[PDB]
RNA sequence: CGCGAAUUCGCG
RNA sequence: CGCGAAUUCGCG
RNA sequence: CGCGAAUUCGCG
RNA sequence: CGCGAAUUCGCG
């Protein structure tokens, strides 16, 4: 296909089986029999490994407390899209009109790499170098500027300020258990949408509620 | 023969560098800045990959709905402990005798393969085979035989009947999500104790709840 | 112990 | 319905 | 679990 | 209509 060649040209790899490359680009809404779903599964574990290995090598601090935040960002939907954009993935994806979104691009990106892996005769070392060739420069850049992930409270506040010029209100509902290992439950509220959050401290609880309240706000669109 | 050599043989690999192999086997509580924390962080990613590649290649059903639960069981410390028996890590692991539990063994399991990976000049392929060499059948064995999920409810019932002669009471708290994928949340209670659980079905939720209820039904009387 | 039932939970 | 478990009741 | 059905939502 | 998710009722 005139299109597959281009995508291959960008990756610097030619598939020994065009049906495999095509499968990774095909969404379930295009072909109920052969879609990226399964490769997506394998790519998740694959890309995860590539990124985690780059992290433990180029991170100024090796402790888990430090590395965890960075990983959360590196394997996030957001970042995967940035990297998928260097290939213009949306252009080559085969899906039904109006069903595409950022969650999808992120997955085909994962599947895409599971494809190369398998098509290269499951050669891990090879796939990894190809991946770094195209993205190592970008990954080390994120690690260096400490790019983390915004917590739910900050995200919620922005969402609710973008739409209503208002901020949610958290309130303490109840307290329970023992004094040493206390249980908190807070209520996140915006307009008339409400969610509850449970946790060890008032803050963590709020973080939970905010996360919930964000899900709720999504569907109300 | 030395401790290491004894393991290197049961592992089928002779470390170029001994320090690395002995680091993966150490617990901070013994070696202040020479424990497996970091290696474990990479090993996790490395092993999750080794498994996922094997799972999506030989699994009967290659649907994400089917594989997802299988994975959870395959990379669980619970399972890693079973695989670990092949080596009896609970014999070479260096630690202040009196804290070595199940989790630690798992972390060491992951941390070990990370050591192999590095000492092998970071040859994922090589390390992967060495892995299948030892655990391929075991994994395949568990992949197709099926997971005999733990019946927390009945167990929980066998306890409250033993200590209070009264069986537990479950209670639905909420139901969220689209009707094609509802997400339940139930609250299990006994006498004056409470715990929550959530799942794709009431039964599932009831289990996740009767579970946490047991973990806490041992932190009192 | 065996036989027959009940209640509850689980699996099929 | 069947199997299993727990706790009961009856019979042998 | 198997048989017979209802309801809601998703997918062909 | 057929698949699939969830919730139920009758029978075995």
């Amino acid at each position: 296909m005139k299109m597959l060649e281009q995508l291959e040209k960008k990756l610097g790899y030619t598939f020994k089986d065009k049906s495999l490359l095509e499968k990774a680009l095909t969404h379930v809404s295009y072909s109920k029999k052969e879609h990226y779903e399964t490769l997506e599964f394998l790519g998740d574990a694959l890309v995860n490994f590539f990124i985690v290995d780059l992290l433990v090598q180029y991170s100024p601090n090796k402790r888990e407390g430090f590395l965890s935040p960075l990983k959360a960002y590196l394997i996030s939907e957001e970042f995967f899209n940035l990297l998928a954009q260097k290939l213009e993935l949306h252009k080559f994806i085969r899906i039904k009109r109006g069903k595409i979104n950022e969650t999808i691009i992120g997955d085909v990106f994962e599947a895409l790499w599971a494809a190369v892996y398998i098509d290269s005769g499951r050669d891990a070392n090879f796939t990894r170098e190809l991946f770094y060739k195209l993205f190592k420069e970008d990954i080390l850049s994120a690690i260096k500027e400490g790019r983390v992930k915004k917590d739910y409270k900050t995200i919620l506040q922005e969402i609710t300020q973008k739409r209503w010029k208002e901020r949610p209100e958290y309130r303490l509902i109840s307290v329970e258990g023992p004094h040493h290992k206390k249980k908190f439950i807070v209520e996140a509220k915006i307009k008339e949408y409400r969610t509850l959050g449970e946790g060890k401290s008032k803050k963590e609880a709020e973080q939970r509620a905010a996360e919930e309240l964000i899900k709720l706000l999504e569907e109300s669109e």
